[PDB]
């Protein structure tokens, strides 16, 4: 959340693909979010996994990194920081994880699931 509930709106707002959605599914949205919490180096998503996770920076800074293929070191791509995002395709169902973002500090991520976003605006055709 209640406190901090203008706080993720602001966070939720601010993500292009979700700028154009309801006000009310954006209420919603921020009273579903999870807050999770890495440590320095830390893998918050792992090439090569499978996730339905997307994650919006509150707090740090992450490494996004990438190898181009299993036996490789990875690459350094970019970093990200408050208000940045990762992981959104996760939640239209494309779960292969595409790269590493590693903790470069200690960082808190407001987390979605894929469940918990289809039901907010699986609905949006209908209304
Ligand atoms: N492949 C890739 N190249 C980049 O230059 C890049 N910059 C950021 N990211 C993000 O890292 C995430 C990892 O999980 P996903 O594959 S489900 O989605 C990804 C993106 O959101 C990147 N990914
Ligand atoms: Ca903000």
């Amino acid at each position: 959340g209640l406190i901090k509930h203008t706080e993720y709106m602001e966070f939720l707002k601010s993500v292009p693909t979700f700028q154009s959605l309801p006000e009310e599914i954006l209420s919603k949205l921020a009273d579903v979010l999870e807050e999770t919490h890495y440590e320095n180096g830390e893998y918050i998503i792992r090439q090569g996994a499978r996730g339905d996770t997307f994650f919006i920076i509150s707090k740090g800074t992450v490494n996004v990194t990438r190898e181009d293929s299993p036996s490789e070191d990875p690459v350094f791509l970019r970093t990200l920081g408050k208000g940045d995002w990762f992981g959104e395709k996760a939640l239209q169902g494309e779960d292969v994880r595409t790269a590493n973002v590693i903790a470069a500090e200690a960082v808190t991520c407001l987390v979605i699931d894929r469940d918990s976003f289809k039901h907010l605006i699986g609905g949006l055709d209908d209304v």
